[PDB]
Order: C-alpha cells, then sequence, then structure tokens
C-alpha cells in the first residue's frame, strides 16, 4: 500500500478533537461537502492529526 | 440527505487533533484499517468532534 503523501495545499487545524459517544446516541455529521478524514503523522514535523483526504496525494 | 446518524459501538476519544500542514509536507497515514473519519456533533451531548466512519448508521 501507499505509505506516503504530500499534501497539496495549506491546512490549518481548526483544534476540533475526536468526539467520544455511547452507542445508541445520535449524531449529525458537519461539513459533508469537505469530505472525509484520517489520521495522519507528519514526517515533517513529527506531529500527528486529522486531515482531510483530498488535500494529499500519494507520493 | 441523512442528517441524522445512531452510533453502533461505543467510541471513547484519544484526544487526537486536526493537524496543520504546509503544501508540500509529507504524511503518513495512521491506522487505515480503522477506515475514514467524519466530523460531527452530538444532538445527546452538545459536543462535536471526529468520529469513526462505520461506527454509525442512517437514523431517523
Amino acid at each position: 500500500g501507499v505509505t506516503t503523501f504530500v499534501a497539496l495545499y495549506d491546512y490549518v487545524a481548526s483544534g476540533e478533537t475526536d468526539l467520544s459517544f455511547k452507542k445508541g446516541e445520535r449524531l449529525q455529521i458537519v461539513g459533508y461537502n469537505h469530505g472525509d478524514w484520517w489520521l495522519a503523522h507528519s514526517l515533517t514535523t513529527g506531529q500527528t492529526g486529522y486531515i482531510p483526504s483530498n488535500y494529499v496525494a500519494p507520493s
């Protein structure tokens, strides 16, 4: 599989974290138009966090 | 479109945030086997944050 990606655009973190939730809780998805997200690790900065899928390309 | 979802399993937050990055930075995707994530808002608790896609189903 592809292990490394390149950022195609700048992205500034909003500070949002993941959300704890209980089975049976009702949730609304926000910002669907921006697409899905993945957890990633920066080789360049060493930090880890969520990134938008459509901001990266295989490298 | 579907505006509300129901959680099928419990999920406990890890505390990870989103990541700032510059165009041209190289990144490695972690935990691909867990699938993709969405931003969501809890109707029951009022909080917002990332959730795993395969933990929710469309709901009324």
